[PDB]
C-alpha cells in the first residue's frame, strides 16, 4: 500500500508489467521506476508517456523501489548485482525474471553485500499487459512467507500466478514464456489462410484471435481434456475433422513439442553457460 516498485531492466516485459500493474490499478504509474540504459524509444518513451519514473541510473531505481524487478538480459544480471548489491536494503524484495538465471547464482553472490538477501525467481510473458499474462515463481531461501504472498498477490492481479519449485521454471518458460509468440505466429498464419479464402485481413486475423481466446477459455473453465473438446466440435461430417486431418498430416503437434523443447533446452544452456564463462 505504501509499496513502490522498480525495474532495473526495462524493455517490453518491464513496460508490459508496468502497464498491467497500473492497469490492475494496483500501483500508481508514477509510483514505478525503471532504469533506461540508452533508452529504446518505443519501450522507454512508452513508459515515459505512460507516467512512470524512468532514470538512466539503475541505482536510484534501487532506492525508489520497495520491490525490485530485474528486467535485464540474463548475461547482464551479473554486471548489475555487483553494482547495486551495496544498495540492497533489508526492506525490498528482489524479483528476478531474467530467464535461465538461477536464484542461487544471485543469492550466493548478492550475499557478498547483505547477509541474507530476500529474493524470488520470476517468469511471466507480455500478455500480462492486458492481464492474462501467465506467471509462476519460486521463493528464495531468505524467503519469508509474507513475500511469497505479496508476490503471488501482486502478480496474480495481472494474470495467472502460482508457486513452482525452481527446477521447473525452465520447462515453464518454453511454454508460457514463449508460447504467446507461437500464438502470434499461428494467428498471423490463420489470417493469411482466411484471406486465401476471401476474408479480409482486419476481419480474418481477428476472427482467428477470437477463436483462440475462445478455445482457451473453454479448456480452462472445465476438465474435459483437449482431445475431448476436440471430438465435441468435429461432426462426423467434416470441414473440421478434415482440417484436422491436414494439420495432423503435417506433424502440427510434433512442431509444437519441438518448440517447447527448443525454448526450454535453450534456456537450460543460457544459464548453464554463465555458470562458468
Ligand atoms: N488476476 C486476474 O485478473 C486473473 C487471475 C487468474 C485468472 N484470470 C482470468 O483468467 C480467466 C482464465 O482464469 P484462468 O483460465 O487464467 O486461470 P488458470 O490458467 O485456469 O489457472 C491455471 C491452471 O490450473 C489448472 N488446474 C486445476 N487442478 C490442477 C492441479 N491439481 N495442478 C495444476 N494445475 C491445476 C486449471 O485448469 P483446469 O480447471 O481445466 O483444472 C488451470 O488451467 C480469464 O477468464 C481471466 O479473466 C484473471
Ligand atoms: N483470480 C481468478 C480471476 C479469474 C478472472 O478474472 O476471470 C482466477 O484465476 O480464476
Amino acid at each position: 500500500r505504501g509499496m513502490s516498485v522498480g525495474f532495473i531492466g526495462a524493455g517490453q516485459l518491464a513496460f508490459a508489467l508496468a502497464k498491467g500493474f497500473t492497469a490492475a490499478g494496483v500501483l500508481a504509474a508514477h509510483k514505478i521506476m525503471a532504469s533506461s540504459p540508452d533508452m529504446d524509444l518505443a519501450t522507454v518513451s512508452a513508459l515515459r508517456k505512460m507516467g512512470v519514473k524512468l532514470t538512466p541510473h539503475n541505482k536510484e531505481t534501487v532506492q525508489h523501489s520497495d520491490v525490485l524487478f530485474l528486467a535485464v538480459k540474463p548475461h547482464i544480471i551479473p554486471f548489475i548485482l555487483d553494482e547495486i548489491g551495496a544498495d540492497i536494503e533489508d526492506r525490498h524484495i528482489v524479483v528476478s525474471c531474467a530467464a535461465g538465471v538461477t536464484i542461487s547464482s544471485i543469492e550466493k553472490k548478492l550475499s557478498a553485500f547483505r547477509p541474507a538477501p530476500r529474493v524470488i525467481r520470476c517468469m511471466t510473458n507480455t500478455p500480462v499487459v492486458v492481464r492474462e499474462g501467465a506467471t509462476v515463481y519460486a521463493t528464495g531461501t531468505h524467503a519469508q512467507v509474507e513475500d511469497g504472498r505479496l508476490m503471488e498477490q501482486l502478480l496474480s492481479s495481472v494474470g495467472f500466478c502460482t508457486e513452482v519449485e525452481e527446477d521447473l521454471i525452465d520447462a515453464v518458460t518454453g511454454l508460457s514464456g514463449s508460447g504467446p509468440a507461437y500464438a502470434f505466429t499461428a494467428l498471423d498464419a490463420l489470417a493469411d489462410g482466411g484471406v486465401k479464402m476471401g476474408l479480409p485481413r482486419r476481419l480474418a486475423v481477428r476472427l482467428g484471435a477470437q477463436a483462440l481466446l475462445g478455445a482457451a477459455k473453454m479448456l480452462l473453465h472445465s476438465e474435459q481434456h483437449p482431445g475431448q473438446l476436440k471430438d465435441n466440435v468435429s461432426s462426423p461430417g467434416g470441414a473440421t475433422i478434415h482440417a484436422l486431418h491436414v494439420l495432423e498430416s503435417g506433424g502440427f503437434r510434433s512442431l509444437l513439442i519441438n518448440a517447447v523443447e527448443a525454448s526450454c533446452i535453450r534456456t537450460r544452456e543460457l544459464q548453464s553457460m554463465a555458470d562458468q564463462e
